[PDB]
RNA sequence: AUACUUACCUGGCAGGGGAGAUACCAUGAUCACGAAGGUGGUUUUCCCAGGGCGAGGCUUAUCCAUUGCACUCCGGAUGUGC
């Protein structure tokens, strides 16, 4: 709930393959700012979710505001802030601890 | 039912993966203790020459469950071709 460099997106159609989904997520989410990375996994816990890491929290917040509910493969997108900083964020800040 | 002598009718020979290394067995080698090699084994490296074990791994659909906060690949089962 507290703004973050990374946004977390879930409730995605699970049929889409990892590389396809990363590609289309990059395409969809670049409109709001420079994206450093999009992390997707299809494991049991992680399937259906992606982390988009933006350079600025303001871009993250605006992407959340705009895309909240966006029709995506016949499903409304659910977006939250990441609970924790993404490793590449934490290393740029020097906050990272194993 | 068997063997013996004769006539007639049928029919192609050799074999059992191959090349190296064998200190050890057999051949108990015809000259005052002896062969080597070779031949037939046992041991030991390969072109892998065919098979058995299908663990592991690759490609893609079906079924069940998951709303999951990860950043060292990886949910369970069935089918097709390797």
């Amino acid at each position: 709930t507290r703004p973050n460099h990374t946004i977390y997106i879930n409730n995605l159609n699970e049929k889409i393959k990892k590389d396809e989904l990363k590609k289309s997520l990059y395409a969809i989410f670049s409109q709001f700012g420079q994206i450093l990375d999009i992390l997707v996994s299809r494991s049991l816990k992680m399937r259906g979710q992606a982390f988009v890491i933006f350079k600025e929290v303001s871009s993250a917040t605006n992407a959340l505001r705009s895309m909240q509910g966006f029709p995506f493969y016949d499903k409304p997108m659910r977006i939250q802030y990441a609970k924790t900083d993404s490793d590449i964020i934490a290393k740029m800040k020097g906050t990272f601890v194993e």
